[PDB]
DNA sequence: CCCGGACCTGTGACAAATTGCCCTCAGACGG
DNA sequence: GCCGTCTGAGGGCAATTTGTCACAGGTCCGG
């Protein structure tokens, strides 16, 4: 019965860098602005740490440095770029936080969607691994069943992915692996896959996935 | 031919970053 | 009105994970 997230498509497959801290708190805005026009949204310590299993102290630290390592980060739609902030976080009352997502996000945010429940990836800690989650979850059946071949340099382009991983054999160890891993580990899904190749050169990934 | 070279793979090392933990002390509130 | 408790805003930590690069070791091309 936990909240029901969902999304247009050219969020999950928009171009950006953030941490788990930031997505978890990006859930939450994107569950506040579909209940309802402005932009403005909340955020309270004691219920954030309800929420993800943490002490007030913890979470306190999590919203914080969250909140200020969003200025300057941009938000690519394949393109256009936009700020995600346009005012800085501040705190009217102890406990709370206000903040001023970008309005002319609002329409980006909101029948081609991707939907899931915020329990499905609320044990997830890489942040890579959030993305390629909610990737596969644009294309999953009622079901719970999908199949779908991501092109490298697009996951590349996409997720931002740091430099030394455009060598194929660390792109392997140090994202792939990991992020299949988790996901089977973390979630209720169950995620395989197999490489296509052109000549030397490993083109795309193919996955595959079924429901527990 | 065999070479040096341009590709590809995986692993061992080390540097940089993130994790859940731990401790202090004042704010807000109610009995 | 004061004080005891529930909070959360600060300061830190060691153990793991993520990000980078050298070197070993495979193939095929062409002079
Ligand atoms: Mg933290
Ligand atoms: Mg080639
Ligand atoms: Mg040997
Ligand atoms: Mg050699």
């Amino acid at each position: 019965n936990s909240p029901r997230i969902v999304q247009s498509n050219d969020l999950t497959e928009a171009a950006y860098s953030l941490s788990r801290d930031q997505k978890r708190m990006l859930y939450l805005f994107v569950d506040q602005i579909r209940k309802s026009h402005d932009g403005i949204c909340e955020i309270h310590v004691a219920k954030y740490a309800e929420i993800f299993g943490l002490t007030s102290a913890e979470a306190s630290k999590d919203i914080r440095q969250a909140l200020k390592s969003f200025a300057g980060k941009e938000v690519v739609f394949y393109y256009e770029s936009f700020p995600w902030f346009i005012k800085p976080a501040h705190s009217p009352s102890r406990g709370l936080y206000s903040v001023h997502i970008n309005p002319y996000l609002i329409p980006f945010f909101i029948n081609r969607f991707t939907q899931f429940r915020l329990s499905e990836t609320k044990e997830i800690t890489n942040p890579y691994a959030m993305r390629l989650y909610e990737s596969l979850c644009q294309y999953r059946k009622p079901d719970g069943s999908g199949i779908v071949s991501l092109k490298i340099d697009w996951i590349i382009e996409r997720y931002q992915l740091p430099q030394s991983y455009q060598r194929m054999p660390d792109f392997r160890r140090r994202f792939l692996q990991v992020c299949v891993n988790e996901i089977n580990s973390r979630t209720p899904m169950r995620l395989s896959y197999i490489e296509k190749k052109k000549g030397r050169q490993t083109t795309h990934i193919v996955f595959s996935f079924r429901d527990i």
